């Protein structure tokens, strides 16, 4: 949604070969290019100059401070002239940030008639990018690689998204998550190993009592609340029988209550995303819905059932989109429509599904009766899902690694709206075909929990899963389940 | 604990007609009682025949399987036995196997011994057979071999059923958590699931909600009784011995008990966790009531450990039938001194009154500044003496590893008036220094389970059944050896 | 000329014992580190780097370590429980060597006060476990010494790894200069240079001989003549030329220093320029600290380096070695180092180094001037590094260097005679098994824990040669480790 700033350091490689006039025309051609990239797919992100690299110790120094400074959240990297690789070595090893190597050329076109020795031991990039490359796969670092002119759409575009994905990391590798109660009892995909997910993304995911929380909820004003539930009344429609003050509106109300005391408590350990378990509500008058639904719109990420690897990816797919309309929610695959041409699955979790993939209109606020938890009839925004093309990923822990599967799905408005269903939901084809994708989501293992966004692009999923060293395997338009299976057996012997 | 039986099979073959398998019939008939009344009549000895074919082969291993009172299989080639028979039995055999490689007579008859003696008592080589298909299909067997007489061997077997039990309740081990790992802890944390697959530990959280919902309508009159019985079993501060607000702290405790109790046999649960993070709703951290449970043969870990606390579990089910004595534990303070380099072994309250010498726990209750709560009542008494052992599991992700440390428990010649929490003395072998190192380079836990009556050779062959690294801190190992196994392990078992 | 490195001690601890306790560790700590950094001699340098109880201090703490080039190791200690989850962000950003020094305030339990209150502090014995534990499960290169922080034999060990930490952190910054390539059709001195820059961090880059011709002419004739001034005084030279060798030493010195090089080869096969092989320039520039190997081995130049630095402040010396000759005998079976003429000084006997000039035939060039002068004795070490393609081995073979019987008058090379560990036999067989060069690193003053704790800081295999070493389990290790190392 927000919060702490986020720059790039943009480097370039040379050498003292070509002399100070060849560095100084680098430097230049450099200068020019750096904000241009800015101002032009820019503005949230800041794109920092960070000089022209010839020395080993100067580039090794500026990996180190990469490391070092927090608010470096990538480095782009790109070898205008030759630039000997054994220089990059310590430096590469030392560079704990993202990086990209961005293979370009200052010059769109060959300048024909003026083409003298001095232009092709300046704009070389064509072979001193493949020598840095080689480098590269050598040592084997996870590096994402754009090529093109640097004023072509197409790579401004990649980087913008990279960037975004890069801030996505950042937030992922000090990214800190509160579980309310354990995961729901005997479910297994939402289990994992919460060190080894530090160890691969960085997660803080960290235990808390229900009582820790309900010792929040006991200390929210009832004035603040009592604001909450105008800007409520303001924001969505509710149910007719909710306005006038009955055990509906104080429902309403202790939803509110529930929404500041959860907001008090993640603000104060820094907590970007949080799980609620229904099996664990001690203390609660009714299960968290409209609260966690405004704090999941709010951006924090959210899980039920204990679901910590889901709740921190939908937090890392919120800040992968920010900038973009699309919106990221929380979802689960819940009902099947079997038709010949409009073959749908019906997604919409427990009564926790995020605004932020709502249409045009609505976000109706309900509060019907819930069986789960054994609670209080609970206050929940209900709203028919958006449509457009769209993303479903699931990252789950299969013991030795982590595995994230995307499939991509094009929601779909209902034709038919369901006026029993007192819970918001989306509908969506699934690509290639319901059949094909579930089958190949079954077979990579995927979670009953996915993260549903418009915005977030699948190239931005695989940037994330390439620098926090995961399998990312995805289910598309292309995705044949006989060699999806091949690929799943080919990545396990690689990933292992 | 259900009631557990081994299943005594006989390989041999048609080859050498019917009387001879009439006489390994006589054989096996004579061995299996007088090898039942060698182990004691705790855990039994069904004599399950003698097989020949390769389906009936394949039905036994099968039957043993599927009968989740059959602990563990007891095989022994009479005669040579053609191992591909065994195959398809061996893949389908779901419990553990002891291969016991004997012979029915102790001496070679030199004045009778004729080709019929030759084809009778040959498990010389029909054991060999068997153990090459073993060897072949990687089956986690233990190979004892000796005469069925000798007191080794009957030692070996009656050891191998105690931990063939103990990973029959492994298997089917429930443990209920009451909150979350303390937090930012590691080596608490764990593959629940994992485990599941592993070990078959069912763990599973519970909201400490649905505890003190036990504690709210536990009844005072059975409260009231356990109290007295208290007073009966321990030596209560005076302070505790009138009603006060000390003897009322030692009636919480009294009610945490008899709700955990409540709890655990709903549920089925044999071992359990807490952690001091989460309490709301408890008066005081759960102490005497814990330690009364562990010492009920329940599994416990305090800082949601369940990994410690399974580990208990199985090395208490171990230890039936001997009176040794297993605890959780945590390495507290090294003492330093050139011959007496000791270790205090400690939990903030939580720590099983089986290992305690025989003097008589004392029930104090003192204050607790962690978890922040009402003074807990809790037995404080010294740990005995003798050979012990300290086991930790861990997770290095991929896979878990049993570390295990050989140590001598020894009684504390200078008393310690002003800890209010039980403690026991140890030099770990080979020595402090070493062993530490040794444990620190295998990432054992801080949260291990001492037990008095647990040899390594049952935790070896534990990991043995349970297919994980088990490494052993002891007399005999050297650190720089010891990094190298730790190194050589890790690729075996990727 | 050695540039400064501190060493940062850290201690570990958590909120959970109140805030009260924490300043009880703080007392704690700055009372250990100066008596520490007193215990192993104002040389290496000990920074008390404050106590850590937070994930965010911890991840920072790594981070300037790594940033910091003064930083040669950090030395991490859990006085209470430090909730190992925190170290994770940190150790992943930990690019410095780390010892887990597993101690202890207290030296012995205060029987009569041991309240709640001291448990909830001097935990180490299971704050260390759960610190030992994340280290493993990382599988993070750590050093762990165990015992209390007055221990004789843990402030030894903290010197000897403070060396070793201190030549890891020159060899991760090591620039080695070739003076042309290997001896065309040689094997054990080709490796891959990018594969060594990766482990080591070595910059070992080619120059031509043509590069060092160009540098050994603009000499100023004034230093040759006050170079050859301090020779007379330091060897008892033979009669009389010389300046060749001075002049080269010179040359050579001049070239290193300007590109910061603290290691060169050169070879004989290609000496275009040069008047002779250098032979005394080289042993005086190795004596100055300089790593050195000949005939292009940059691999043993480079463990030439990286051992003067790690015995530096002991007064053993280390040389470059190639074992020539045996001698066979009941009891005396002993073996005769040398090189053509590149022998140090450092490991010479009662002093009085000959500087002879014989003629030497290898190299085609002019008779060379040299210093010869008979090994030292005493407890020493072989290391060699040799590349299997696709990692490393350091091969060290403890040796027993022995005082000569006879004289050598026609041997007109620098040489020392060594019993090698368990018996020549055996540790010549273990040697070619585990592929070592003829190229060494004999020292008299780096320990093979020294060898071990260096090659676990850079991720290689360090497979020892001992008294203990058996050939049958030897070869098994080898295969074992094979295994494990790629
Ligand atoms: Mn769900
Ligand atoms: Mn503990
Ligand atoms: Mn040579």
């Amino acid at each position: 949604m927000k919060m702490p700033a986020y720059e790039f350091w943009f480097v370039v490689g040379s050498q003292h070969l070509y002399g100070d006039e060849a560095l100084a025309q680098v430097e230049a051609h450099a200068r020019e290019m750096v904000p241009a990239l800015q101002a032009a797919v820019g503005n949230a992100h800041v794109l920092r100059w960070k000089g022209v690299l010839k020395d080993a110790d100067e580039i090794r120094r500026l990996c180190l401070e990469a490391s070092a400074d927090d608010v470096c959240a990538g480095v782009i990297a790109w070898m205008h002239t030759f630039s000997p690789a054994k220089m990059w070595i310590r430096g590469l090893l030392a560079l704990r940030k993202p990086l990209l190597h961005l293979h370009t050329q200052f010059n769109r076109d060959i300048p024909w008639d003026t083409i003298d020795m001095d232009f092709m031991n300046l704009n070389q990039s064509a072979h001193g990018d493949r020598e840095y490359g080689f480098i590269g796969a050598r040592m084997g670092v996870a590096r994402k690689v754009v090529v093109g002119h640097w004023e072509d759409p197409e790579v401004r575009e990649r980087l913008a998204k990279w960037m975004r994905t890069a801030v996505a990391f950042a937030e992922s590798r000090n990214l800190k998550v509160a579980r309310f109660g354990d995961n729901m009892r005997e479910v297994a995909v939402t289990e994992g190993d919460k060190v080894g997910a530090q160890i691969q993304f960085g997660w803080s995911v960290n235990g808390y009592g229900i009582g820790d929380l309900v010792q929040y909820i006991r200390d929210v004003s009832e004035q603040k609340v009592n604001e909450l539930l105008d800007e409520y009344e303001e924001l969505y429609d509710i149910v007719p029988a909710g306005r006038q003050e009955g055990p509906v509106r104080e429902s309403i109300r202790e939803q509110a209550r529930i929404e500041l005391g959860l907001k008090a408590f993640l603000q104060d350990g820094n907590f970007t995303a949080f799980t609620t378990t229904f099996e664990d509500l001690h203390g609660l008058k009714q299960l968290p819905g409209l609260a966690v639904q405004r704090l999941m719109q709010q951006g924090y990420g959210f899980a039920g059932e204990g679901d910590w690897k889901t709740a921190a990816l939908l937090r890392i797919m919120k800040v992968m989109s920010t900038g973009l309309q699309g919106g990221t929610s929380f979802m689960e695959d819940y009902t099947y429509h079997f038709e010949k041409g409009n073959d749908l699955v019906l997604g919409s979790h427990m009564l926790e599904v995020c605004p932020s993939i709502a249409a045009e209109e609505k976000p109706i606020l309900d509060v019907q009766h819930l069986g789960i938890g054994g609670k209080d009839d609970p206050a929940r925004l209900v709203f028919d899902g958006g449509e457009g093309a769209a993303v479903n990923a699931s990252l789950i822990d299969l013991g030795h690694r982590f595995r994230l599967i995307v499939n991509e799905v094009d929601a779909v408005k209902p034709e038919h709206d369901m006026p029993k269903l007192p819970v918001a939901r989306i509908l969506w084809k699934p690509r290639p075909s319901l059949r094909d994708s579930a089958e190949a989501w079954i077979l990579a293992g995927g979670a009953h929990h996915t993260c549903f966004s418009f915005a977030v692009t699948t190239e931005q999923l695989q940037d994330f899963a390439e620098m926090a060293g995961i399998e990312c395997v995805v289910i598309n338009e292309h995705t044949s389940v006989s060699s999806f299976k091949n690929e799943l057996k080919w990545n396990e012997v690689f990933w292992r």
